[PDB]
Order: C-alpha cells, then structure tokens, then sequence
RNA sequence: AAGAUUUUGCAAAAUUUAAAUAUGAUGUAUAAAAUCUGACACCUGCCCGGUGCUGCAAGGUGAAUCUAUUUUAGUUAACGCUG
C-alpha cells in the first residue's frame, strides 16, 4: 500500500511511481470473477459513442457487497484484491460461520484486522472494539466521524463516495425528524436520513494522488487509447481545422462550447 | 507521460437515434467528457477599451391568446347580422 520511487535506469522510471500492488496477498478465486467484453467505446451496432477507449489487459469484475445489512457476525480478513478503475483495494471476509465476501476496505486495514456490521450501539461490540471500517447505521455513530460508501434509506445501491480517499464530512446533526446534512467532495451538501448505512473511514489507496504513470503504455493497458488535438485535423473534420491554430471561440465538434466565462 | 482552464452531484452531463432505447458504468468528483499546450528546472509580466463567451436586478424595443376601452365602414323596410 506504498509509493515506489524507481531509480531512473531508465527515461520512464525515473518519475514514475506506483503502489504496490500486494501480489503475494492475493489469493484469486473462481467464485467472484466474470471477464465481460471489453466495451471499446461502442453500442451495439459497432459505432463509437465515446472516443479515446480501447483494449484493457486489467478487464475484471469481482462482486462486491456494497450492503453489507444481511450478517451481523464478526469477520477476519483473509486476503486482497485490486480494482483498476477507481485504483481502490478490497478484501476478502471470513464469517464466524465459513461465509465469504468482498468487502470495500478502508484506509489503515490490512490482513489480520477484524471487522463486522453493527446494529445496535458502539458499547454492545465487545468484540471489534477498534470500529474503522464496518457497516453502521448513521444514528447509531459518534459526534464526529465520516463515512465513505453511502446507501440511503431510499436506495439499494450507493451513489456517492465510491472512490478512493473520499469521505463524506458531517455538517449538523437532526435527530429530531432525523436527518443529516453531509458534505460531498465537491463541496455541496445534501440531505439524508439517519435510518440510513454507510461504512466508518476514508476508502483504500489515499495516496494514488501522488501516483505518476510515466509511460504511455500503462494507459494502453486500460481502455484509454491516444488523443488527438482539433487542430492537427482538417477543417472538414473539426471546427477548428485549418491553417491557423487560433480559434474564436473555442469548440467541440458536435458543436457547443467547451470554456464558458472565457 | 505531465500542467492548466471549462462542464457534470447521479435514472449524472456529454454522446446515438424521429422515438423507445443504446450507452457512459454495475463506474460516483483521487470519477467521467471536451479543449489548448507538451519530460524536468527557473519563469509564465501590464491592460476588460474592442471582438467573443457566460450571466443579467431595474430600464428600453418586443408576438399571439384572454380581457377591457375607443374609433369606424358596408348592407337590410325594420330588428339585426358582419367586418
Ligand atoms: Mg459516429
Ligand atoms: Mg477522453
Ligand atoms: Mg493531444
Ligand atoms: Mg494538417
Ligand atoms: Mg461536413
Ligand atoms: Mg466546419
Ligand atoms: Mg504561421
Ligand atoms: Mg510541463
Ligand atoms: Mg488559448
Ligand atoms: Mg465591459
Ligand atoms: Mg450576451
Ligand atoms: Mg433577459
Ligand atoms: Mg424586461
């Protein structure tokens, strides 16, 4: 879960740096994994919809319990995994009756560390004192804390958070009729229910803000081909082909324009 | 590769079609789309008059429809109908 600064034998390991990708922690399973067709940017009729997307050597999916309400046992974890497109970690977790899942884990958990969902208040764990990334109820939670994968009391699934190092800080607190006033990454705010369930802690991989790529090809191996300027292409092509590399105004080539205030 | 600006808070914006839909993505702002420059180091100065873009209280110009008011023509023996 570490930054490794490479030593620049050559021209593309010398700003590189990439985390540690915990091969000799993952046990690798036939019971989660699908490989789908890699979608290169099309519909079903073969045209491109969205450009710039191509072959993944990193295509996966491993099925998740984003909601963890259906077991209230206690679990260790086993082992780990790594997701490509958010750049998060997960975690396998053993039951105290020989169930297994994925989980997401939160920063600060590694092999060893216990965890579970809570129904009722923190003093009736007596077990899992440490509470960093369980699935809890929102009322039934300290003054201070932030929760990462969200899932309203309206909602089946979660909406919000999902990615690495996010969070979602508490604002104010209503008991009364029982709504919250949370912030988003962004900024804005938003209301919801403590009825509602989230997970304790900021997701995995805080540190893939301090990640360099280095080379061209490590985008190759995910889905995300080359870019090419407006300006380079020919007028027929895009609206700003031609001679002259200076453009008013500045444009898309569906056409609408992309700096606004600008 | 890297840097900056702009849009998007989730049945997301953008994209495809006349439409259902397809899709973005079983991804959630450390994500997705577009745009100009192009490793790294030092720097990236002044100006919002002009064009362009966005926004727009009050004010000015501003279409039909509804309503009210005013003015007026033709025709009929008459009431009246109509414009
Ligand atoms: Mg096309
Ligand atoms: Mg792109
Ligand atoms: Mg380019
Ligand atoms: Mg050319
Ligand atoms: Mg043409
Ligand atoms: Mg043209
Ligand atoms: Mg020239
Ligand atoms: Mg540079
Ligand atoms: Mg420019
Ligand atoms: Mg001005
Ligand atoms: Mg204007
Ligand atoms: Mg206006
Ligand atoms: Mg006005």
């Amino acid at each position: 879960m570490f930054l490794k600064n490479y030593k620049p034998k050559t021209p593309t390991l010398r700003f590189k740096r990439d985390i540690f990708k915990m091969t000799p922690f993952i046990k690798k399973n036939n019971i989660f994994f699908i490989k789908n067709k890699n979608k290169s940017g099309r519909s079903t009729k073969g045209q491109i919809i969205v450009r710039h997307r191509g072959a993944n050597k990193y295509n996966k999916h491993l099925s998740i319990n984003v909601n963890r309400n259906q077991l209230t046992n206690l679990a260790i974890i086993t082992s780990l995994n790594y997701i490509n497109k958010n750049s998060c970690f997960i975690g396998l977790i053993k039951y105290s009756n020989n169930c297994l899942s994925y989980i997401k884990l939160a920063n600060g958990l590694f092999i060893g560390n216990y965890t579970k969902s809570l129904d009722k208040p923190l003093n009736f764990s007596f077990n899992f004192r440490n509470i960093l990334g369980s699935f809890i109820i929102l009322n039934l939670a300290p003054k201070h804390s932030i929760f990462s994968n969200l899932i309203s009391f309206n909602k089946k699934k979660s909406n919000y958070a999902k990615s690495a190092g996010t969070f979602l800080s508490i604002i104010k607190k209503i008991k009364e009729i029982n709504l919250f006033i949370l912030k988003l990454p962004t900024g804005e705010k938003k209301y919801f229910s403590g009825d509602s369930k989230a997970t304790l802690g900021r997701n995995s991989n805080f540190l893939n803000k301090f990640t360099v790529t280095g080379k061209a090809g490590i985008n190759r191996n995910k889905g995300w081909r080359s870019s090419v300027r407006g300006v380079a292409m020919n007028p027929v092509d895009h609206p700003h082909g031609g001679r002259t590399k200076t453009n008013q105004p500045e444009m898309s080539p569906w056409g609408w324009i992309t700096k606004k205030n600008k």
